[PDB]
DNA sequence: CCGACGGCGCATAGC
DNA sequence: GCTAATGCGC
DNA sequence: GTCGG
């Protein structure tokens, strides 16, 4: 539905979201006012009232009430205030740059550093990632539109490739479904060598070839599983300079890859309600495994899986492809 | 009434 | 020095 | 903050 129909509305709830998140360290609430938003900004109507809005799960008494409000005054007291606390707005602020959270834009602001100026003037104080967030604060806040991440796609298999032929990557994410932009990459690799009961360098191999042809430009954490970093495409001889990027790349073992890709490619929503089917037809699956339950509930030992496929033939579910995942 | 709400890889105080 | 907890992001 | 056992 159009943002006219409820965007005043779901735009108060993430406001709300964000401050219980970054200022009050109330996750739970953080996710409690995204989850009303989600529930709203999918209901096919404009709101007329806040017991209207309490029918969807997910809103409850203090939401509706919080609605009555905006629908009558086109405002919410509380969160013009917060807005204007300079204390409040500038942590949540902070917490934009990635490596900042909620601690640690709290102790900022409370040594006096409440802007990227005073960041900026205070390097010093910021670690690895931090000062990464802190020079491409505004790259990453950036979409990649698909154009792009078949770009950068392009170069992630084609390298992985050259270092060794038996590689298998994948880009997931909401790129995998089909989606027109992306936020970020997030890559899923594995190797036969590496199995579950099975090498150190598998990783580490890739990511050494994607930074010699410097599509990969900086690290944000790196370990025998797990890379987090940045790249760029390549620009050519007078065309202005692409964003940089975030880049994830997962070294998953071959027996747990495809629960992998399946999981990394979602969505959200239809992870859910495929793990929902799966139990009801005696099965558990996490981003891991598929197991077997029995009938006192106790999981036996993983499935093997050799493909998605193998994953939906076990729940009795008929493949589904990637575009087609969106719940 | 009251606890769950995701779990885990990597970076960076307490002994 | 080692170990575990915590922040962080996803 | 909301849900549900
Ligand atoms: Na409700
Ligand atoms: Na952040
Ligand atoms: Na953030
Ligand atoms: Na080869």
């Amino acid at each position: 539905p159009q943002e006219t129909l409820n965007g005043g509305i779901t735009d108060m709830l993430t406001e709300l979201a964000n401050f219980e998140k970054n200022v009050s360290q109330a996750i739970h609430k953080y996710n409690a006012y995204r989850k009303a938003a989600s529930v709203i900004a999918k209901y096919p109507h404009k709101i007329k009232s806040g017991a209207e809005a309490k029918k969807l799960p997910g809103v409850g008494t203090k939401i509706a009430e919080k609605i009555d409000e905006f629908l009558a005054t086109g405002k919410l007291r509380k969160l013009e205030k917060i807005r204007q606390d300079d204390t409040s707005s500038s942590i949540n602020f902070l917490t934009r740059v990635s490596g900042i959270g909620p601690s640690a834009a709290r102790k900022f602001v409370d040594e006096g550093i409440k802007t990227l100026e005073d960041l900026r003037k205070n390097e010093d104080k910021l670690n690895h990632h931090q000062r990464i967030g802190l020079k491409y604060f505004g790259d990453f806040e950036k979409r990649i539109p698909r154009e792009e991440m078949l770009q950068m796609q392009d170069i992630v298999l084609n390298e992985v490739k050259k270092v060794d032929s038996e590689y298998i990557a994948t880009v997931c994410g909401s790129f995998r479904r089909g989606a027109e932009s992306s936020g970020d990459m997030d890559v899923l690799l594995t190797h036969p060598s590496f199995t579950s009961e099975s090498q150190p360098k598998l990783l580490h191999q890739v990511v050494e070839q994607l930074q010699k042809v410097h599509f990969i430009t900086d690290t944000l954490s790196k370990g025998e599983t797990k890379f987090m970093g940045v790249c760029q495409l390549p620009s050519k001889n007078d065309e202005k300079e692409y964003p940089h990027r975030r880049i994830d790349i997962r070294l998953i073992p071959k027996d747990q890859y495809y629960c992998g890709v399946l999981y990394f490619t979602g969505s959200d929503i239809f992870n859910k309600n495929m793990r929902a089917h799966a139990l009801e037809k005696g099965f558990t699956i996490n981003e891991y495994t598929i197991r077997p339950l029995g009938v006192t509930g106790v999981a036996g030992e993983p499935l093997p899986v050799d493909s998605e496929k193998d994953i939906f033939d076990y729940i009795q579910w008929k493949y589904r492809e990637p575009k087609d995942r969106s719940e």
